[PDB]
């Protein structure tokens, strides 16, 4: 993988990342090819020193296993460093405001990775930070880097993103991952069809679907709402993208209905909506998805900080 | 390297426990080293001075600035951090402080220690082979805060001799003001100090009494006030305020009385004693102060470890 | 100058049993070489771009810090994963957690209160896992650094008389150490010094019974540091009461440590010890090992931690080379 270039995606330079809306099709493909090259070099055991002396600081005001770790791992595999700030062992116990906390980490860091239970917290953070903030999840709003890594996953596993039928399953109302993913897919690709699979109370919100209306109509994207993984959903979907609470269960029995050429995805963590009986299936892409996450995050950090 | 970033020789291999241990020449050499670190980092240069050396933080109480600042400064020097947490440690199995110290001392080149007991630093020093840097010992001292505070004054105003400074808030329990008063009065010709606090929270007699010889021979003027009077507002070149862990609040209305060229400083975190209405004022130096902190800690770490 | 121990390459470390004598000596010599270079101030860049992720489900000072420090001094990096701040709060299983960190890491360092958690991790992990403690089971890298300590301090492991003292029932350190010494060395004598309720378990001794017999290793049980134990032992290896592993059963076991044994090591007790010997303790200690011993040249339990770092460098390099 030695002779591969790592050209940073120029449109990302020095910018905060808050929404799937900010990326073009050209941006997404450029990040995919960058991530794929990162992967090749890392897997061949090559050592990258692109971000030596640059600091990422995680600011996680709620729990994370993969997003936090993969961001740290991505930064370190670029040669960068991480300052391990913790909210519970911080001056927030002494009454410190969110804005003062941002200005603090912003004094030391080159990039901030922020996850917060309030949707409006990223906005507040942007209004005071000088360095880029990467949105690692803002309440029930968005998770833009999850959308990007999810798209890398589809592209690598199936070989194409245009033309797919995808089911978004579970808690679509509160799921920030399905919010960013729908936006990123519909805005930039020629999606055939989207099944919105959720109980009525947990359906995809209007504030996501409405801004997409022009794109949905002009590209002819077929939207279908169901409250179950029906035979039709199982038989037509190239991607079953399921999510946690926050019948739609996927187990081996259910998988007998799926196409040979398809993938099951889940941003994780999972509960019983996605059974361990699916794990040995070649079509279970939800573990590989995490490793794709680290490479996408390397492509993003290098592009942001180059 | 020895030209651009000469280490301050007097600090080599030494523990830092008190503002008292520094001379005027030490402070100026640190200040000049910190500005050179600043210039190199802000120009994007990568420093490799402490590769292979380990700092370990030992924080028995919370910190946002001091912990992060020290970690960043170590990293920006090319050194590394072992992220020890007291709450996830063998202290829960009955391990003493002395044994904890010997433990981290077996792996580390420098320890950074914050503890709610004033004498805990002295116990740690009796067993440690490697330097310990006091990041706060009860209501005792915070010597690196006084150093970065003095760098902040020097950089913003252009000199430290001749200033009128107000120390405002909980002066009794404020380890920052204890160290700062000591550092300033011992080593500079301070014109006037205002100690702005009710008698119940006034500067301790055990800080004032040992400064007797320097107050006398440099003719430093010192007055107590209970409130932030108009005289204090009009005469002060530096308003240094702190968390009362009446009538001491600095807001945009109070600022209308301040000199045109002065700074407002605060070691942080703040409560209502320092209104956010002041944050847009160019005189508000308490965010820049944190960044000076990182460069001062780089100058300290490099001098101690070179 | 720092050749990795080839037999360890790419392999998980779960038990003292997986090591041969040649493996132990090659690790010791590699560890001593790491120590010479680190002490001379040399900077190593052997694992640049490799990541270790600590997965600690219980408390640690030495083991966690030592592994991180060892990784760093090899030029490697750490992803500081925190169990209490993870998706485990949202219901994520152990296996899914393992798969997660395994997606980003080159090596996992795992400590868990359940003895069988390490095996479950192994069945799903692609990258090597290092057992940093599995319940009251084993602490294999402790056993290695302890043998490094005995070797460096006394100059020989074969022929020693060793007392294993304290909570032998819940002591994963003495479990691993007893297995490592007996399988790979000609130990002259082992004193098992504990109250009956905390004695070395049968599931440790029985698999060792063949080696004990055919090597002629003397095993004695006592509940006290008698004159005989003090006068004959080349090493006194003492341990903490493992309270966190402990009903009236529990209460009986817990108080037996002071009530049904006489096993404190203090300066007065040390007046009976040989001139050429060491006192060891994996740490942390409570009152079983008095601070009056710390000034004694024979107190090796602080130097033991530093040997720990060098053994862990030799191990990490050997696993990841
Ligand atoms: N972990 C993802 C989805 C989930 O929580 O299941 C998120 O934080 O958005
Ligand atoms: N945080 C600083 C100052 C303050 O608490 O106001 C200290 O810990 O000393
Ligand atoms: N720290 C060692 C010994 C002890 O805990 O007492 C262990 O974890 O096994």
């Amino acid at each position: 993988g030695s002779m591969l270039e790592l050209p940073p995606v120029a449109s990302l330079k020095g910018k905060s990342i808050t929404s799937a809306e900010q990326f073009s099709r050209a941006d997404i493909y450029a990040l995919i090819h960058l991530a794929s090259a990162m992967q090749r070099k890392i897997d061949a055991g090559e050592v990258l020193n692109l971000l030596q002396g640059r600091i990422m600081t995680p600011l996680f005001f709620e729990d994370s296993s993969r997003t936090f770790s993969s961001f740290c791992a991505a930064m370190i595999r670029l040669g960068g460093s991480v300052v391990n700030f913790k909210v519970e062992a911080s001056s927030i116990n002494k009454g410190e405001t969110l804005a003062d906390t941002i200005r603090t980490l912003d004094s030391y860091s080159d990039v901030l990775v922020m996850r917060h239970p309030r949707q409006d917290a990223i906005e507040e953070a942007l209004s005071v930070a000088q360095h880029p903030i990467l949105n690692a999840g803002n309440g029930a709003g968005e998770h833009p880097t999850q959308a990007l890594l999810d798209t890398l996953t589809i592209h690598s596993e199936l070989g194409s993103v245009d033309g797919i039928t995808i089911a978004l399953i579970g808690d679509l109302k509160m799921g920030r991952t399905v919010h960013s993913l729908l936006k990123l897919l519909v805005r930039n690709f020629s999606i055939k069809c989207v099944f919105l699979v959720a109980p009525d109370a947990l359906q995809m919100p209007q504030d996501v679907l409405e801004p997409l209306q022009h794109e949905i109509a002009t590209k002819g994207v077929i939207i279908h709402r169901t409250h179950a993984l029906t035979d039709e959903v199982m038989q037509k979907s190239d991607v079953l993208y399921t999510t946690r609470l926050q019948d739609i269960t996927i187990d081996a029995a259910r998988m007998r209905l799926a196409k040979e050429k398809m993938i099951v995805m889940h941003p994780l963590p999972r509960n019983d909506e996605l059974s361990t009986t699916v794990d040995a299936d070649p079509r279970a892409a939800y573990f590989r998805q995490m490793r794709y996450g680290m490479f996408m995050r390397m492509a993003i950090l290098w592009s942001v900080l180059a």
